[PDB]
């Protein structure tokens, strides 16, 4: 009768959570060379990217220059919302208002670059979303720290019903199967996954709330896959191997973030301190955001994207996956604590 | 229905992988003293060694001098292939052109020292293999980073059918049971095991692909033992205890590699920098090699081989194994994380 | 009769040597503001630079790009001679074949940029010098580690007699009054000063030969001033104050070297290693060069030249010198050991 | 004829310079107990302080609070001029608009506290000086980096002629006898001494200009003493022994600066960062100021002044000087570099 | 009359001593290429070496193997006396009982190698000296810590009287002109110079006795040069520059010691400790030796001697010295404290 970990309720400890360091990709029968692997993936139900990488809509990562650089590399940039509405709309216009140099560009029918923007929850969020839609945006991200709230679902449904034909809607951060199912029922075209995914993230330390990323992705995919809704792996990524693992768990796209924070195309001013290069620099109304609880130079973005895509191509070659849809069926091997030393 | 680690498919996480640090050899009834232990082992179905150790065909490890020294010590050296075909054939001939000093020498019917050579995949690989066979090479290694490819199996089958009576063919690196079975069916005389076997290997960090070595050896043995095909452990070894564990898990020979890189017989000139000695110095076309993703001094080879043999003999004495074929029937005990600190 | 430092020879220890850290510039009666001081100086008896800074003709410092940048900044670059003769002549032509962006450009009668080139000693050196002169070069530097040799003086005399009217000949490194007088008599248009001027230079540690830079400049100037020959202070500089002291000691132009090794315009590709920027890359026939005895990033060159010129202008304002020819009449104060701690 | 340090001019290195670390005070015949020593000394020819310490007129050191505290403790504060004229005049008024707690207070004829204000050079400097005179200031400091400029002397003469009968005029920073003589000829009532007195002062590193403080004070006193003009030592002081040495070289008052920066009476709000206490915070027209080239907490001001006065009293007792006028005749002993380790 | 450094006797502080770090060799007129520099020098009045280097007769430096290696390299080794007399005589015979490989070997009339041996003071020293002479030794060293004693002079006179024709006698360590003159009068064929020449030598710390090496050499040469007696510099050498400086001050041969302690030919067995290379190891009657007051690996001796000779040749080329006799006329420049940072 007693549970081995204590108590009488077997469901008090729901499940054992796996992170990126707990699993490795098993080699399989392969007829694919890395140079010919097709790394194209679905961002939403209507948009296909050439490189499954998306910027993280942070104020230190994505602006108009970063969005253009990401869109020309085959991915997409999502503009942050720590700005006045007019500033974000102007950044959207700057991205939109722009070929052997960048054949891999992601473009709509009109030939303009694709860009997304983040909107919060509320009436100001509604007017900001409408202004961004009229400015020519393509994807609307409902950037929330916890997307299982009723207000977030109401906003997602309202956006999908009002401007559903013009633009796509992406749900906020979730980490369970039930939350992903709720977002799918609300009408979202894509689901962003991750709630305190880092090992020592501030959400885990201060609030004591978190979810290991591999298990969270597998749970969200278990709810999103039958309906054709893509899953975006957000947070916790540290290497190209982590990106390959996230894509192999069922996610269709990876939101990079800290990898692109210190690149040249990121916002900030380049200065020299102690012989080392650095980048120097009200609307964050989210109650559960991390900043409500509590940069070094990395070079050009092209080399970073090249390294990440090379690692992903190597993983595809090892696992015998010619497409991302075939990489999503790859198997894992769980490693013990001795495998991390 | 829910899996304890997330998702619905119980085969998404195939198995838990054990490394060399997760297991220890259990003592058993013993009547064997370390000095009379029989350390002879099979390298292939037609070749038997006196010390089950082989150099790992790396450009910093094995050349003609290293091959001669390793064959005179009771094992065998495998010449690397980062060289023009003429140079590799010349080194093969130099090894062939050579008793109280070296009683344990491994020799063919003519009394000449045994040597192996690594080849690649393709038509250039075919002409290199034919040139090496003409020069009197004894073992051909189809050395690939991921040997479960179809072209690798075709190359192995062609070599086995053409020069089956002349030389023995050994398949590339594998990590699963299916790959080992495929290599056995292809006609290989021995199977080399290991894909990213190190804890911080570059294959794991960049590509996210790997396999713990103990589990990989147990899986490849489960496919190779019914046909009598020897299994060669490759990579992940750090001590003589790791060699004993690999031989007890089912492998018939351990491939040393980094344990011999800094020794005197390895290629490189001995120089002095900052008061310590160091060693100073087109054909690396493997698509999945670790080089595509990304040496100090160690003293004489004789002391290293003597220490490894002493450790193996101590393990044989502890486990009551008179021969390696009995050491392969030993039992493991699995230790927790606290046993590593 | 006995000398306090030992022996009976009062001239055994010739003199005490002062370095850049031993002296400071004394403030004097001033009516000069830093921003209106004239930093023009004579590089040779016929060439006048706008900023008295010249690159040091090292293989990691000055090539065509660096020479163009230096000539546009107001000084002059000297091309290194670690190249085949044809390549050096091609770089000379590249610099020669080229205004509110660069008002301070150093240009000849034809409006083309000035460039210098280094030559050695010998028949190969003679043919290299003739090839460079045929390419339109302006200043020929006899780059030798010790210019008091007879061969260097003979080469200088030959060049002055052959192409004296077209180009200017500059003698090699000297550190005494006698060598400076010998170079002046041989026919040099400018005398370069410094032999192991650094504190831990390889010449001092290995060969035991050296000369502090302030004393060396004062001695060479005592020989070169009566004949109007400018003195080029080469080596030992680490700050703009060092440049100010060198110009106040009597030198007319400073040769920079290590301060420009890792700048943008120096040769080499800008690469990233370990999260930090670095630069990636038969003719070293000098018998007495430092090479026979035994780079990181710095930023754009414009900021370096701005900082150095600002330091020199501040020094000119402090000492009350409206011209470099007036700065050469400044006085020093010698500081003790406690002034360095 | 040749000079031992190089050249033929014996006055190129004018003199050897001594800092505070190069000298120590020699004990002499004494009959003065520390508790009865008189520490009163002239600040100007008309104002006599009871404690010979003055704050250094910097934006991080002296404001109205600091000036009031210094005047209460027995010295005087000089208000910095990095302010609009109205703000500085208001601070002067605040200090003026203000007894067994502060027996040593320095007061004017009307019984108000004494305060000084620093002015620059120019017409704006003239209007600022006149506005501060109308505010009730007592001492006008012509704060410059190099006071041998003609404009500084002209400004001093103008101020002396205009407001001579009301307030006192103090000349800027000097480091030579000639500059002090020029200031005295201009009509200054006190001469401030020091041009880059620190070992690692930015003026020495960037401009190469400086003068050791002991020699500078001895030279300026050699000119100011025959005319009865006091000498103020500014910069380079780090202990009470340094204050004693400065006063013994002939100076009548020491300007502290960094020794008063970390006190609570200095501007800046006190907070706690990383377990340690710290302080938080157009008119900079001085062409040679340090800011044109390129804080911790220490407690109450009274304890710092007590410690410094105790050290000075101990020095007076050791040297047998009943008054400061007797301490200024004390002798020094010069120590070698071996006494600093 | 009062001395600047205290007292009334001007001869209390005899002289200012210079070490190797206080002087540098001034460049002079040169016509010597380092490849043709003649490094031949006198060891005694009847022995001329081809390389002026001698081992220091310490138990950790020189034995039979080291002596043979040094004699074949162009110099000479001196066997240490920390052994039984029979063992030392046997080692002398071993060296004696022995050519394109070693063209520069130092040889006697019969063509055998030259060796040296050290003796103490006393009757045991006399019997040891007689045994060594009967064993064919060529040079006898009266190895004492202080050679101005009457016993040392008596021993030298006795040896020169008894075996003057067959072998040469060398006096112990001296550091003054008077001691050198006394040894020369006693009849020594060479004078060894240095009494606590190290910077932190145990003699300087425990006994407080020592003399800087450059001054000591200049003083001993002042007494030895008129009579044609060579001077040997002992101790204090750390680099080839120090060797060049010692030979320039007037010494004819340098005794290496610590530079040859960790080589291959020095006594001590080669082993590995913590992954690092190391060496493993009643007659000490010297009362004033450092022993009464109180190794790592270096590689083959050939490279060490080659580097030292290369540095010496570089110094000879810089100073224009065709021979060592001409190098002894070179001049020094004295550097201040700032020349060592």
């Amino acid at each position: 009768v007693p549970v081995p970990t204590g108590g009488d309720d077997p469901t008090k400890v729901a499940m054992l959570g796996l992170t990126f360091d707990d699993v490795l990709l098993l080699p399989a029968a392969s007829d694919v060379v890395p140079a010919t692997a097709d790394t194209s993936s679905q961002l939403t139900k209507r948009i296909r990217l050439r490189v499954p990488l998306v910027s993280s809509a942070m104020d230190t990562v994505t602006e108009s220059r970063m969005a253009i650089a990401m869109a020309r590399a085959g991915g997409m940039g999502v503009l942050h919302r720590n700005l006045p509405v007019a500033e974000q709309a102007g950044q959207v216009e700057t991205v939109k208002r722009s070929t052997e140099q960048f054949p891999l560009s992601t473009k709509d029918s009109d030939g303009r670059l694709l860009v997304g923007a983040a909107v919060g929850v509320g009436d100001d969020a509604w007017t900001r979303a409408m202004t961004l839609v009229d400015a020519g945006v393509d994807v609307l991200i409902v950037d929330t720290a916890h997307a299982h709230n009723r207000g977030v679902l109401d906003m997602v449904s309202r956006l999908k019903q009002a401007v559903g034909e013009r633009v796509d809607v992406v749900g906020g951060n979730v980490a369970t199967r039930a939350a992903a199912a709720a977002l799918v029922e609300a009408g979202a075209d894509a689901v962003k996954v991750g709630v305190g995914p880092g090992s020592i993230c501030t959400t885990r330390v201060v609030a004591g709330v978190g979810a290991p990323q591999i298990t969270a992705i597998l749970e969200a995919v278990a709810a999103c896959k039958p309906y054709g809704v893509p899953v975006i792996a957000d947070g916790g990524l540290q290497y190209s191997g982590d990106i390959a693992k996230a894509l192999a768990a069922g996610a269709s796209t990876a939101m990079l973030g800290s990898l692109l924070a210190g690149t040249a195309e990121s916002p900030g001013e380049l200065i020299f301190v102690n012989g080392k290069q650095f980048k120097s620099y009200y609307f964050q109304d989210d109650v559960l955001s991390e900043d409500k609880l509590v940069v070094p130079f990395r070079g050009p973005l092209g080399t970073v994207i090249h390294q990440l895509t090379g690692g992903l191509r190597a993983a595809m070659g090892y696992t015998g996956s010619a497409t991302i849809e075939q990489l999503q069926q790859a198997q894992f091997v769980q490693i013990t604590a001795a495998g991390l030393k």
